[PDB]
């Protein structure tokens, strides 16, 4: 029973996703459904888990996108955001945190997509979420993910004993950075001038 | 007095409110339309007529939707229809502030029967905020504020004569409005209301 | 009619009589007792009000002292902190707000001690502070304070009709500014960092 | 060198107003009693303290509860109440500390050696601002959770994914840590009882 409860090879498939700014890359919900047993979860909890974790799932995603590019974020499309551009925008320190704490640590560690999928899956399955309906159901799914993720680890990377407990130790940083992006100043610094007086 | 009439303010207040969360544009436009109708606001340097909009928009909408929620009981009726519900804003993690809004504004506005002319005067006082950082007029912006509450006192005196402390009661709702504004700003309360549903469940 | 319930003279007295760290015991709780019929309130409500208001109560007092010194907030212990100094301390913008919104405006209308006492008493009787015994009794004392303040403002300053309102319209700034002085970053910027070991 | 979990247990057992200096002291004592901490630059040895003191304290008093109803127990034996924390303006955080940490330390019955290892993981934070070579701080963390896994296997072999949590309790510890600084939670639960009468 390695990962029969939570495939892993199916989590990779979910991962393999191919002038008012906004471009809805909320394909994140297509991803959520493609994660095993998410649609089995109560519908009330499904929307609760996504509303709770959207900001971290997206931040971990583009962090792992810019593993190849230097000192830059690179959004899901081509928007190559630079450090100087961020520091001018007013989102400087938060930009550096994303780099040195997530993309840099992912890069040095050679985190693959099926590891990314599992960390994100663990984020999705948040048991701390408020008023779920079945926290034990959520609890169980999370377990089956990191169980399978530990099994995926120590097989593809058997010479690295504590690689499993290194992937998991990025989540505290993802939590911290996630909060910072939700701050209102962040959202208004990203805008700028406006001076939009008709 | 003659250069800050209560009817023009009441009319401005009456004309306003008879993802693709661009309902936020259908309220930002109303706010600028509303501001222009408040006497002497257009006759004001653009470098002020704009920076006290950026300073006040948050409290202005809270006073609006608070007064707009006197007829509901445990909700916030907003812009166009859409109840939001107590037992729902607590799901969004923004319940505590949702609470002290019903109680500190909606309740106090309900139990006082605050009318649309007073609401408009208070919102107009909030609009002409002389504590803005680097304005142009400064003293003019203040004198405008002064002419609003002068007219608003006179209005309360000539309608609620049996309530001598009526004028002060309205003014002492503003620090609570100030505090509630800071918190609503912090939590993006306004965007959680108009974004609440958008509860698109295509899953 | 006028202030037999909430005498301004007694509130004036309250202000008048209020004339290596290891420190601090500011008992404005003494002042609180002097405010007419404060001790008439329940003991629990007595604590609930002081814990809500202490930061605003004190910060108004420092603003009222610093009227005889430009671009500098004179301390209560006899100190003198300058604008440029607190900007280097990291807490400049907040110092400007205390300087231009409270201090500056208290001087331009020459707020007297009896009025300051009332504003602070209006702050003392916060009816928004939730879970007290009575949410209307503290509001009753609120009403009686500013009832007297208004009457006082008519007598001593008859040619200034909008004065009474001008007084009350400083409270929102006192609210906003007080809230900023309770941020942890604030309390850390004026100490610590390193200042080592 | 090494990272013996029994000595981490020692640190935790030897530990059990500005009088709360008798806890910053208790912290640096515990910290000093951790392997390789004292044997490290004073700069990095104090940067870690500046960074993690808040989380370190929360993980303690959250565990120090458990054997208690709706309250949090401290190093003075004084019970700060849920019925008081709400009246002190920090109710929502209190409930979060209880629900996300205390209740979960209870349900799984975390122990002192496990607690001290998580505290030690927080101590050796490699994401720190300016370390004198983060590699050491990082490696020490690696040696600590290497032992915490080993401990949890032998001590609790009927629950294999036990090591996965404890670690997955750190994201929650961060979000709460951030929220406690913001609210000045720590200072509000040592000053709650100190309330003078007249």
């Amino acid at each position: 029973n390695p990962n029969d409860d939570m495939p892993v090879d199916k989590i990779l498939e979910a991962e393999l996703i191919s002038k008012a700014a906004d471009r809805q890359l909320v394909t994140l919900v297509e991803w959520a459904k493609r994660i095993p047993h998410f649609s089995s979860l109560p519908l009330e909890d499904q929307v609760i888990l996504l509303r709770a974790g959207w900001n971290e799932l997206l931040i971990a995603s583009f962090s792992h996108r810019s593993i190849d590019v230097k000192d830059s974020i690179l959004l899901a499309s081509g928007l190559h955001v630079h450090r100087h551009s961020a520091h001018q925008a007013g989102v400087g320190p938060i930009f550096d945190r994303v780099l040195t704490e997530l993309v840099s640590k992912m890069r040095d560690m050679m985190m693959d997509k099926t590891e990314l999928g599992c960390l994100r899956a663990v984020v999705l399955f948040n048991p701390d979420v408020k008023n779920p309906s079945d926290s034990a159901h959520i609890e169980s799914l999370r377990e089956k993910v990191y169980a399978s993720l530990e099994a995926y680890c120590r097989s593809k990377y058997p010479d690295q004993p504590g690689r499993f407990a290194k992937l998991l130790l990025r989540l505290p940083a993802l939590r911290s950075i996630g909060l910072k992006c939700l701050e209102h100043l962040f959202f208004f610094k990203l805008i700028g001038d406006t001076p939009i007086d008709k």
